[PDB]
């Protein structure tokens, strides 16, 4: 029986597409709604194509961050999701909002956290001369930070450019996000006392590693 989620987006929503595809292939997830803070997010079209209700909640149209967040939370909660899943959602969320969803809200980030929070991760890893790079899935707490669930890594080689890395890491995103969602659907994950547990066992701080 599918675990109900709500997905938050700001843009293209490529990870939303990956989840949509995985569901078609049997992933036990129901996307009850997709919510965007931008009317021009292509991800809205991805959702509509899959007959998923979409909500636009333009953050600038609210007197304050808390009003915006209030409408966001009420819109989310209407669907009684078990999990809130960020997919390219770019607004920072306040302390209260993050608390309301503690243990129930996750994000995917195209770096090996805690390195390279923020934008342009691939170019920054290259510029620093990293030999490894990848993607992290974590609970939301601080910019792109929180207890790690899963981290997938790959090698940077001499012919890599920021574009090859972005594309190769995009493949890892499409693999690991739906996989983590499958862990939640199967009741395998817990967040307790600053630690993540998988099948009742503490994960390493870096989360479950691939390869
Ligand atoms: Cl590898």
């Amino acid at each position: 029986e599918p675990l109900p989620i709500v997905v938050l987006i700001s843009g293209n929503g490529t990870n939303l597409q990956a989840i949509i595809g995985a569901i078609q292939k049997g992933l036990a997830i129901e996307i009850r709604a997709v919510i965007s803070n931008r009317a021009d997010a292509y991800g809205l079209k991805r959702a509509q194509q899959a007959d998923i209700p979409t909500h636009i909640i333009p953050h600038e149209e609210f007197p304050s961050r808390t009003d915006f967040e209030s409408t966001l939370q009420k819109t989310i909660d209407h669907y009684d999701p078990k999990l809130i899943v960020l997919a390219g959602f770019m607004r920072k969320l306040g302390k209260a909002f993050v608390s309301h969803y503690s243990g129930r809200m996750i994000n995917i980030h195209p770096s090996l956290l805690p390195k390279y929070t923020g934008l342009n991760t691939h170019e920054r890893a290259l510029a620093a001369g990293e030999t490894e790079h990848g993607v992290s899935v974590h609970y939301v707490t601080d910019l792109d930070a929180g207890p790690l669930i899963c981290q997938a890594r790959l090698s940077i080689t001499p012919q890599d450019t920021p574009e090859t890395l972005k594309t190769r890491v995009h493949a890892l995103e499409h693999i690991i996000y739906p996989e983590v969602l499958s862990w939640f659907a199967a009741g395998r994950l817990n967040y307790h006392n600053n630690q993540v547990f998988l099948d009742g066992k503490p994960l390493a701080k870096s989360g479950h590693a691939f390869p």
